[PDB]
């Protein structure tokens, strides 16, 4: 019946209501943070559903308490330590069997649902799933429209009861909506009382992906799951079980984003040797295409392409294309000059005339280079220079295509020494009427992950489901998109607001890292669109935007440009023994120092929103003790995120544990510093 | 404008009318065949479509006279003779560009239209296609009604007006899949006879990248128009110029026989794309199968679980059933059958772990199409096979879920290989998933032609049950020796109506245009384990080796039974299957057909008679034998009492010497038929 945290600091008391309907309810420090809470489900063709009528059959408590080493990740051991209350429950009349399994955390609750093998529940579907989370009033949140296909808008920071009136507008117009007041997970609150609350999920494995309804009467958000392409919420199969849902809480918002919780509830890693799987600094020929210099395509002289049909070799190169030899060979030089470990590369193979808006099942082949693109050379070029080239394989939304090429695909990176692969899956998913976060397709981005790990391939999707701690489980995983990313501050409208990047912590980032590619330069692009941010907020990303897998998106020659800035770039690690979250508040700012794995040096960002703010830490995170030379590269006092984004300062200062700094932050802007002991 | 057969038999007029619209007519032999006729396009979320409101904006007439060689057949040489009509149209306002291409055979009509690279048509989605066949009278028909899902149906014998009214009788029920669309569509191949002797096929050929088309009935004007199937967002093809549809053709001739020997089908697909094709073997073949389908055994293994799950149950620790089919002493036993009596291969079904959830399940991974069954040791009794000169045929049940089967397709065709299978039998039982998707679209008829295409590239042969009905993709990919695709002999096991005693008089001139069927005859004991009745007589069964064509042929029975009439069995022993000529000596749909073959590098010859409803004494001259020479003659034919309902088991076997010269009269029962094997002295 009754749970705690370890420390104490959560209760959740759990009952069945006159009718048999089994809720929830969870409490923090005594204040109410998830008020009475329906759970269960709507079957499809079924006159009862799992709603109500229910009666305890059992209760099971037990308590764990062990670590666990990352393949990588912001510190280099993580403590998984909860009690646990397994409530097994049996309907009535039908004698059906559901267990409720919760894990209670200082971070916040986990729960699930568990069908065990049985006779009157074998193979069912859900039209709806009935998990509540009553609020205890009508919290700030920061959220993004419900949408079935994909997570690329702007926060809106509102009242619950705000969502309603402001919805004509978050949904700026592959997607598709489902309510006035849906929106997505992870979804981030804060209460007229000061308490942080993240609702999400995790372990989204053979299951469709979950979005919240609000009812905006009583604050109460409910499950709604997303559509496959039939209509259906889930083709289950007994013995079966949902992901978890989480209520990661606190009354300091940096314990949020330090939260292990969404990792420590997905299976242990399912890779033996992890080895291979390696964190990655990289540039590309990508931005080129993004801001509207280059082209994808190699020519424009056919109205479509057939691949197999269409002769490459005898067409008029465009002379847009950015995938050329001589072109990959520049970064290729840049990469090794700076240190980076890869190159990523788009527009290499045959079929990108025809790549966005065409519906088009054969649309690529994902094996065959364009004529001005020599993969053999140029992956030889490569590995004599100690880089790598980053596979792209852009699906288009052809499922059905990308699975029948996987495995010459993947195949053919091994031959040519690719071990990483970005894919992506633009448009709408085909066969039309499918959706991007169905079961269904949910199912297709898990192969290509296990697939991948088959191959020791790493893969970062973009497109895909927004991530729910599945790396814990296959750490080859090392990124995804699944949010607006620093390709819309080149797609002019709104492109990010300032404050974006201290949002996505507390949203997108809770499930996994995020590609964002930072590192812009260059705010005003071949396009006319403006970036909003200044150069400090692009360096500042590389430690407050945690990935093991981190861009410099901009162009060498604007990197050249900026050598003194760009210092910082080549200097902060991507993997880390330890991470500390100083300062932090959704909508306004992040600091967050970060300790290079095996190294005795630090990383530190601020970034930071709309008002220009002075930032105040304390160094107490190095080690007594030591000296440090500090560099600081900082917004110059007059930058601005529309008006004066390359204003910049850097200077250097000797620093110890009891030092504390101070510094300006513009209005999108940030600082970063490296730490690195005196000799 | 106007286009002949070579031998000015057929008269095609292509005109367009006062507004634009295209039209078509055919004619044989002075009379009218297919009326003015409508050609065309409705298009999805597009103005105008491509209905009418064209210019000719140029014609080109050419000629082709060549023979080409299949790999198996009917026959050992095929001709390809035709005149063709190109058409050149062009859209007013849209200048839209769109070719209709003709070619008139000695056989009949085929066309199909085609768009060119251009610049106002790329991506397009059809909505409905607009061809229509314009019927001179209410002819009679062989129709099975239009489905989306499945053709195993009973066909119905009615005029054109009685379609309608017939339709709550001939739409049967209780089939894991099937959806219809009309009262009055049918599926193709659809064969007619009209009220003054004319046959008429309308069908289609070459379905490549394109939706399954049926027949839809405006019944007031006897017109029929092209019903092609929807895919799962209920569209009629996504397409991309360049690009073209099948062909849609007109077999006729005032003579039922030559309908059964025409290769217009074929000749209006593509010269084969394998080039060394030696590997591609026709194959006789036994197996652990009709115990399973009439109800003497399972597929399945254990029956302790509600469900299973693969990769979780544990197979090797479940309570066996002990009703399982496919145990490794009783396939041993198919073997041993199989090699004694000069069979080629053993098909097994029920040898992999999934079979408890295979049907009505709508369940994603329901099999991985390599891991056996505890009981069948799949080492051995591929060893045991190859040491006793026979092979394995694979079976590839998907129930439905295709993304699980092309997941696993490689893996199970490379397994395929290592154990020395070199054919598999697949299927699509149950509605295809994931739900709202049809087994004959655009969508679903591309992965039938991955599995083919796949195959070949393994050096694999493929039969393919429950999938789209052929369409002499054969020609292309020699591989694809056969389909179901229609209503076969498992349905004589199935309870019910089984199959009409007329329907294998029906089949080849409806199904069997576009490729052959895995029938499965050779049925001895028809009164079977679950209490069905098989509407045949032996006489009927042995004949099947002939007047059903198929390079893959099936003798269904059990060892015992065939043991049992062991007389009756050679001829099944004997028979060939593939042949260097044809020559069919009777026909007439729903009653009678009757046809000679010669086996392919022999002078040795096997003819059958199948025979419908009525009794009926057949009288057909010798003269497709060699003159001036003797054969035995072995006939194999009904008892004057035998009878599909009464007395199906009564047989009598004569030995004759004839040549050239002899004439034979020989009764054959209703619902039954004759064999004979001819060989020289
Ligand atoms: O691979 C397994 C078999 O699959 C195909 O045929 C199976 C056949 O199953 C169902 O028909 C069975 C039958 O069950 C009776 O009890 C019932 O009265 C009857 O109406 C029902 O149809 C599906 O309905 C059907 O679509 C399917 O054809 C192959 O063709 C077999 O050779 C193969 O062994
Ligand atoms: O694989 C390529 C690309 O795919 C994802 O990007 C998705 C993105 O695609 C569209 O926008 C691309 C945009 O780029 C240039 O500015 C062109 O010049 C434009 O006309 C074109 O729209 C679409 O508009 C977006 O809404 C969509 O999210 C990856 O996320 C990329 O990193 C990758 O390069
Ligand atoms: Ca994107
Ligand atoms: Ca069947």
């Amino acid at each position: 019946s009754d749970l705690k945290s370890p420390d104490g600091n959560f209760l959740m008391h759990f009952s069945l209501e006159a009718d048999g309907t089994p809720v929830y309810k969870l409490i923090y420090k005594g204040k109410d943070v998830i008020k009475a809470s329906k759970l269960g489900f709507t079957l499809k063709n079924d006159n009862k559903s799992l709603l109500n009528d229910f009666k305890i059959e059992d209760t099971k408590t037990s308590s764990f308490d062990e670590n666990w080493k990352p393949v990588w990740g912001e510190v280099s051991s993580i403590r998984n330590n909860y009690n646990e209350l397994a409530v097994s429950l049996s309907q009535k009349e039908t004698d059906r069997k559901m267990i409720i399994r919760f894990r209670l955390f200082d971070d916040g609750l986990g729960f699930r649902y568990e069908f065990p093998q049985q006779n009157n529940l074998i193979y069912f579907t859900i039209k709806e799933e009935r998990t509540q989370f009553a609020m205890a009033g009508d919290h700030t949140a920061y959220w993004i429209p419900g949408d079935y296909d994909t997570q690329e808008y702007n926060y809106s920071t509102s009242k619950l009861s705000e969502i309603r009136g402001l919805m004509e507008k978050a949904y700026t117009k592959s997607q598709t909506s489902f309510s006035p007041t849906g929106v997505q997970t992870s979804l981030m609150m804060k209460s007229q009382d000061g308490l942080y609350i993240n609702l999400h999920e995790a372990a989204l494995i053979n299951y469709s992906c979950m979005h919240l309804n609000l009812d905006d009467k009583n604050f109460v958000f409910e499950s709604w799951l997303t559509p496959d392409s039939h209509g259906d919420k889930g083709k289950m199969q007994a013995p079966c079980k949902t992901p978890w849902r989480t209520v990661i809480v606190s009354d300091d918002a940096r314990n949020i984003l330090a939260s292990k919780l969404t990792y420590n509830l997905n299976e242990p890693s399912k890779i033996q040797e992890t080895s291979w799987i390696k964190p990655t600094k990289y540039v590309g020929v990508w931005w080129e295409m993004i801001s509207g210099k280059s082209t994808w395509s190699y020519t424009d002289e056919f109205p479509s392409v057939q691949l197999g049909v269409t002769d490459f070799s005898k067409a008029k190169p465009n002379r847009k294309h950015g995938a050329t030899t001589a072109n990959v060979k520049r970064y290729i030089d840049f990469a090794a000059k700076n240190g980076f470990d890869a190159v990523l590369v788009e527009g290499w193979n045959e079929g990108w005339e025809d790549w966005i808006g065409h519906e088009k099942d054969y649309v690529f082949d994902f094996v065959t280079p364009y004529p001005d693109f020599d993969i053999k050379g140029l992956n030889e070029y490569a590995h004599a220079k100690k880089v790598k080239l980053i596979m792209h394989h852009e699906t288009s939304g052809a499922v059905r295509n990308y699975e029948r090429h996987m495995d010459a695909a993947y195949k053919l990176m091994k031959q040519y020494g690719y071990d990483a692969v970005k894919s992506g899956y633009v448009g709408n998913i085909l066969p039309l009427g499918e959706t991007h976060y169905s079961q269904w397709t949910n199912n297709h981005y898990q192969y290509a992950i296990e697939k991948a790990a088959d191959y020791q391939i790493m893969v970062n999707a973009h497109e895909a489901v927004r991530p729910t701690g599945i790396a814990r489980t296959y750490p080859n995983l090392i990124g995804n998109e699944a949010a607006r990313g620093t390709q819309y501050q080149a797609f002019g409208n709104d492109r990010n607001n300032a404050n974006h990047v201290t949002i996505l912590p507390f949203t997108r980032l809770i499930g996994g890292p995020m590609d964002y590619t930072p590192g812009i330069f260059e705010m005003d692009v071949t396009n006319g669109s403006h970036v909003n941010a200044t150069i400090a907020n692009q360096l500042a990303l590389y430690v407050t935007m945690y990935s093991p897998l981190q861009m410099a998106a901009d162009f060498p020659e604007n990197y050249e440009r900026f050598a003194d800035a760009f210092q910082f770039i080549k200097d902060v690690a991507v993997d880390w023994d330890d991470s500390r979250y100083l300062e932090a508040e959704p909508g306004q700012y992040i600091t967050v120092a970060r300790k290079a794995k095996g190294t005795d040096n630090w990383f530190l960002g601020n970034v930071n929103g709309e008002t220009a703010r002075v930032s105040n830490i304390d160094l107490g995170f190095l080690e007594k003790g030591k000296k440090y030379t500090a560099v600081i590269y900082a917004d110059a006092k007059d930058a601005n995120y529309k008006t004066n984004t390359q204003a910049y300062t850097i200077r250097k200062v000797v620093v110890t544990s009891n030092s504390k700094l101070s510094q300006f932050s513009a209005s999108g802007g940030g600082y970063a510093i490296s730490f690195y002991p005196v000799a």
